[PDB]
């Protein structure tokens, strides 16, 4: 038994203290690499430059129109083309200005976005077969350095599609780092140690929010925020090079001599000097005598349909909603740094209370009453006059936070219902569900012309409806995990 294993050389001891902590390190940048755009491509005031030989109407607010100008001196209107000027107030450089990103080409913002998005799915999927044909380590150490080279030469673009080339190289390596720290910290865990380093990965990410803040106030420029961000990972790529291959791939490659070397080597520098002599070449091979012996059913057979269709709805709408609500904090009306901060420090009450409300209570009325709760936030914001903030923030928070506590209930409800021979499975196409809603939200967001409440409104519609077809999802509190197909054909019976 590979537990056994563990609980004879060391379980944790200074090897895996200081693994974990050397390999989730990154995740602290993981969440400014995700947001970053949002503060590298924030628009300015701006309005058609005055001509080079008074010059620009005004609406109903007073303020300049920012797109139209006056053809006569002070009557008939022409676009702008000369120019534009912007407002240096407190952003004084980003890819808005330094590109002219507005009015006619106002879409290629979002379109960054959604090619940086695809980016993350496709590196899934194409790391996740590349680690299982090659191990570990060296998939970890390419897409560290990846990570590095794109990210430098991202802030050095004369290009727009130079730009959007490397941040979805970007996008890719990073998919890459965070697949891979999951599966080798899980790998390298045991078995019953893996809700707390869920925990751990949680808080991490949770807390990465308030040092992208911090930065994003110390360096306002843009290329220097860039760099300055995607500096790190060559230290880390540097430091990365003293890892250590796990040892389920080593045994289940074929390999065995270099899984007892990494366990003897791993048991003599914990400590356990006396233990670590006493692993054998045949004593393992008697212990790994049970781990050495699709989609398909996943889609086609009926035992699996009924629930991959809800699982993935729910996977889908949640992400949908999550990650357009996150990229919106300009126009609030209060400063960006402190609702982001407010963002980043709402999460851990909400995360807490719904721990306690699914373990004390079933989980699907938790499940639909996070879901409720979130749309009708977020529809009400969209309904509400956007002049007050005091109220239209916090409901906006509030939404926030119940969409945080969404994502760790589903998280544990998939793997909970799932069998344990398709629970992997299952996983990998709600995080690839996921991946596809964040994907899209976006591109929803880009419909802003026809009407201003559009965008918000499906965003609080979307929801609404998803959280309806969790009913027919069954309860397992305090119940045995089923194992096979025909074990829960009993159930709903």
């Amino acid at each position: 038994a590979f537990n056994d294993l563990l609980q004879q050389v060391g379980g944790v001891g200074r090897f895996q203290q200081i693994q974990v902590t050397l390999v989730v390190l990154p995740l602290l940048l993981m969440a400014s690499h995700n947001t970053l755009q949002n503060f590298t491509a924030a628009i300015p005031t701006h309005h058609c430059r005055p001509p080079a030989d008074v010059w620009l109407p005004r609406d109903r607010q007073g303020q300049p129109e920012s797109c139209l100008r006056f053809t006569s001196p002070q009557g008939a209107t022409e676009p702008c083309t000369d120019g534009w000027i912007y407002d240096n107030s407190t952003f004084p450089s980003t890819i808005v200005t330094e590109w002219d990103l507005v009015c006619s080409h106002r879409a290629l913002r979002q379109l960054a976005q959604s090619l940086y998005m695809v980016g993350v799915l496709l590196g899934a999927m194409v790391f996740g077969y590349l680690a299982d044909r090659l191990g570990r380590r060296k998939v970890l150490i390419l897409n560290y350095l990846q990570t590095a080279v794109s990210g430098t030469c991202a802030a050095f673009a004369p290009n727009f599609p130079i730009y959007c080339a490397f941040r979805l190289l970007s996008g890719m390596a990073l998919a890459g780092i965070s697949l891979n720290c999951m599966t080798l910290n899980v790998e390298w865990m045991p078995i019953h140690t893996r809700a707390c380093v869920g925990t751990l990965i949680g808080y991490v990410y949770s807390l990465g929010q308030f040092l992208l803040a911090g930065v994003a106030y110390a360096v306002p420029h843009w290329r220097h925020l860039q760099l300055l961000v995607s500096a790190p990972f060559f230290a880390f790529f540097i430091y990365s090079w003293f890892f250590i291959e796990s040892a389920r791939w080593h045994s289940s490659s074929g390999r065995l001599d270099l899984t007892l070397r990494a366990l003897q080597r791993v048991a003599r520098i914990n400590g356990k000097r006396e233990e670590g002599a006493k692993l054998s070449m045949e004593v393992l091979r008697a212990s790994l005598q049970k781990e050495l012996t699709s989609a398909m059913e996943l889609l086609r057979c009926p035992t699996l349909r009924h629930l991959f269709l809800c699982l993935s709805m729910l996977w889908f709408a949640t992400s949908f909603a999550y990650y357009g609500l996150v990229m919106d904090l300009q126009g609030f009306g209060v400063s960006i740094y402190l609702i982001q901060v407010i963002f980043g420090a709402v999460d851990l009450p909400a995360k807490l209370v719904g721990f306690l409300v699914i373990n004390s209570l079933g989980r699907r009325p938790a499940q639909m009453a996070a879901l409720l709760l979130a749309g009708i936030c977020i529809l009400l914001n969209g309904v509400i006059p956007q002049d007050q903030s005091i109220v239209r923030t916090s409901l906006a928070v509030l939404g926030k936070g119940c969409l945080a506590a969404s994502f760790n209930c589903i998280f544990l409800y998939t793997g909970e219902l799932y069998p344990t021979m398709i629970r992997q499975t299952g996983m990998g196409m709600g995080s690839t569900m996921a991946r596809v809603g964040s994907i899209v939200s976006p591109l929803v967001s880009m419909t802003a012309e026809l009407y201003p409440s559009m965008p918000l409104f499906i965003y609080g519609a979307v929801p609404v409806a998803a959280s309806a077809v969790t009913v027919l999802l069954p309860e397992t509190l305090g119940q045995p995990l089923p194992d096979t197909v025909q074990d829960l054909e009993s159930r709903w019976a």
